[PDB]
């Protein structure tokens, strides 16, 4: 069918020493599930997990579409030489009453050359399983 992708932007705000995650959307989501009419939420991971701040995050569920339009910004404190030894990584679950997450697959971005300036980059992200 293809591979799963999400478009993802990433921004440093060194006034604040703080890093957004800007979550956008899923495209090509046909390929990623068998089943149909389930709901679909992100799950971020800011790794290693520093136990200082957080490092989970999850999306709010929305219903599946093989496009999927999300929007949701995750803020994380950090300063810029800590971020740059983070690797991001971001799976796309499916979610019902149970709160259990299945989460079937996802990629991993290295932080190691995010800029500091404040202008964000926003690329395309293959999946994996
Ligand atoms: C209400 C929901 C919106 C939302 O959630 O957004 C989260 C906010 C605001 O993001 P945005 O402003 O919507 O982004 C704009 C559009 O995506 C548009 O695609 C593009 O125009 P074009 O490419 O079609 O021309 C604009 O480019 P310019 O040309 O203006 O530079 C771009 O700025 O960002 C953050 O949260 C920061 C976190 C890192």
């Amino acid at each position: 069918s293809g591979a799963t992708r999400i478009q993802i932007a990433l921004k440093y705000d060194e006034k604040n020493k703080q890093f957004a995650i800007l979550i956008i959307q899923l495209s090509n989501l046909s390929a990623l599930l068998q089943q149909q009419d389930q709901k679909v939420n992100i799950r971020v991971a800011v790794l290693p997990c520093s136990e200082s701040t957080t490092c989970l995050f999850r999306t709010r569920p929305l219903d599946a579409s093989d496009t999927l339009v999300f929007n949701e910004v995750f803020w994380v404190s950090m300063s810029y030489p800590a971020l740059h030894q983070k690797t991001l990584r971001v799976d796309v679950c499916t979610t019902d009453r149970s709160h259990l997450e299945e989460c079937l697959g996802g990629a991993q971005i290295s932080l190691a050359e995010v800029a500091r300036s404040g202008e964000r980059s926003t690329r395309w992200y293959n999946l994996l399983s």
